[PDB]
């Protein structure tokens, strides 16, 4: 049947839609405007298996009500990727962005939706105050920040992401006999990779910054995951039964900016001499890798595809 993809304009969500159309799924995406919908319709070459509903503000808890009033009989899988005084402008909006679509499911399609896949984040896993060499974050690690502590300019974003995921798990806890669906969350780190459409910013800006940096520019910035890997995991999350109830930590290891510079220098020979020169908190997500069962893209691959697309836009 039909798959609902929230926020289909997203860097990840467009790839999710491409993967679902790859497998001949019927896809209903939600975007913030009619212009966005028509743009995406054109870019996917008028595929009759793809349609869109307009949901402008997912800070409204009733945002997805019309979607499930119209298509509640056909939506079998839901992939929720969209996301919207720190308590009144970030925290409560995030909790609501999680709870609203689930309330709509509970209202209008409680026995049709079988799987819900929610894009969370590594920010809901890491502990900012433990960034100690013996601490390893796994899929079961949770960000311990409290509601009161999440209202400062350091703990606001990670706190809102954390409580947004907690809200989904709590909804499933308190609504076992009102809904049928099972829940899986996707928790990515820094997401690199190419845009689905050349014609079209993200954290890839980092790469874009070093691709254009003068050679005199001074050079572990975190962990990386390719956007196509995140998209593929989103679909396996509703297809495979061993992914039921799992938090899938999407990461493929640490990276530095010098790694980006080295890839740029050796794989794009036109840039050597025009860019900085070459030079010859831990995560354990082996469980996510085993459960997913496929090999992630390496840092070299994701950087190469990002840079190749950027240089193709520039006529280089």
């Amino acid at each position: 049947m039909s798959v609902l993809v929230s926020g289909a304009t997203g860097f990840i969500a467009q790839h999710i839609v491409n993967v679902l159309l790859e497998q001949n799924y019927k896809v209903i995406g939600t975007v913030r405007s009619q212009e966005k919908a028509d743009k995406l319709i054109k870019q996917f070459n008028n595929n009759p298996n793809l349609s869109f509903e307009i949901v402008p503000d997912i800070a409204n808890l009733d945002a997805f009500d019309e979607v499930f009033k119209k298509h509640g009989k056909e939506i079998k899988y839901v992939i929720h990727t969209a996301s919207p005084d720190y308590e009144k402008d970030l925290l409560i909006p995030a909790v609501n962005g999680t709870k609203g679509i689930l309330e709509s499911i509970k209202k209008y399609a409680p026995d049709t939706v079988e799987r819900v896949v929610i894009t969370s984040s590594f920010a809901a896993i890491m502990d900012l105050n433990k960034q100690d060499s013996s601490v390893i974050f796994t899929e079961k690690s949770w960000n311990p920040v409290t509601w009161e502590n999440a209202q400062n300019a350091i703990t606001a974003y990670c706190g809102s992401k954390t409580f947004a995921e907690k809200a989904a798990w709590d909804f499933l806890k308190e609504n076992k006999d009102s809904v049928k669906f099972k829940l899986t969350t996707i928790n990515p780190v820094f997401v690199f990779g190419p845009q689905l459409f050349d014609e079209d910013n993200t954290s890839c800006e980092i790469i874009n910054e070093l691709l254009h940096a003068p050679p005199d520019t001074k050079v572990c910035a975190g962990n990386f995951i390719d956007v196509r890997d995140v998209a593929k995991a989103h679909v396996l999350a509703f297809q495979k039964d061993e992914l039921i109830g799992k938090r899938l930590l999407l990461s493929n290891g640490p990276f530095s900016k010098q790694d980006i510079v080295n890839i740029l220098n050796k794989d794009f020979p036109q840039l050597k001499g025009k860019i900085p020169p070459a030079d010859p908190c831990k995560i354990d997500n082996e469980k996510t890798k085993k459960l997913l069962g496929f090999e992630f893209k390496s840092f070299e691959e994701t950087v190469y595809d990002t840079v190749h697309q950027i240089l193709k836009k520039e006529g280089k």
